[PDB]
């Protein structure tokens, strides 16, 4: 039976900031899930400067002279100066353009670490507040040089594009931070994705390691005859 399946991905607020839907049996369909980096920081955690943004809107900032479709009155010449000073976060294309440089470069990236689904990990690793992250060990993804890996957790994360492809997005004004999240063979054995899964994703940058946190979830809907 094919069911109109939607995978919704949540900021750490757990409503939707993005999702994709597909006309599939149930259990059968498993896509790398792209949401933007950002996207799951609209109205999260202050270092990512989205708070007071909602679910679904616009990338914030002043349009780049260096974007595509040429340059507007009032564009900055930010966009295209050095990102040496700023801060990586999503409140201006530069800083995204920063956001990008540190979850490539092979001294930083990101990690990511399990919610409520962990076993007896909650020992340390913490709550919200250390993103599941609280030490070392905690992570069971990321795009980080010593590449945590776990042979029980549900998603492999790591960035969508190369820094290369991201440049012109994050000139455009777009979302340039794309995640890739891989469905492993254990997610793809559990069977609680309408309830829904959370996970903690951190930075590794200047010793602070800025996170957030965000879930995946499931929803379906008959298709077809079965729609009253
Ligand atoms: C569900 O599937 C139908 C048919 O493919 C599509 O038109 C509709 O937009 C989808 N809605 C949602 C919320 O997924
Ligand atoms: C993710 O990467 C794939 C493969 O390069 C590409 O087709 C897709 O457009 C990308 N999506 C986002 C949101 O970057
Ligand atoms: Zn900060
Ligand atoms: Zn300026
Ligand atoms: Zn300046």
């Amino acid at each position: 039976q094919v069911y109109n399946i939607t995978w919704e991905v949540t900021n750490g607020d757990r409503e939707t900031v993005w999702a994709i839907s597909g006309n599939h049996p149930l259990w059968t369909w498993w896509p790398v899930l792209t949401p933007d980096l950002c996207m799951l920081a609209l109205s999260g955690p202050p270092h990512w400067g989205l708070e007071y943004q909602a679910p679904y809107s616009s990338p914030p900032g002043p349009p780049c002279c260096s974007g595509s479709s040429g340059s507007s009155a009032g564009c900055s010449r930010d966009c295209d100066e050095p990102l040496t000073s700023l801060t990586p976060r999503c409140n201006t294309a530069w800083n995204r353009l920063k956001l990008d440089q540190v979850t490539h470069k092979s001294s930083e990236g990101f990690y990511v670490c399990p919610g409520s689904h962990r076993p007896r990990e909650a020992k340390s690793c913490g709550g919200p507040d250390s993103f599941y992250c609280a030490s070392w060990g905690c992570e069971t993804t990321g795009r980080v040089y010593w590449k945590p890996s776990s042979s029980w957790d549900y998603i492999t994360v790591d960035n969508n594009l190369t820094t290369s492809q991201a440049v012109q997005v994050c000139k455009d004004n777009k979302w340039c931070n794309p995640l890739a999240i891989q469905f492993t063979n254990a997610g793809k054995q559990v069977t609680s994705w309408t309830t829904g899964h959370y996970w903690g994703l951190r930075l590794y940058v200047s010793g602070r390691d800025p996170g957030l946190t965000f879930g995946i979830r499931l929803r379906y809907q008959n298709l077809g005859p079965r729609v009253p």
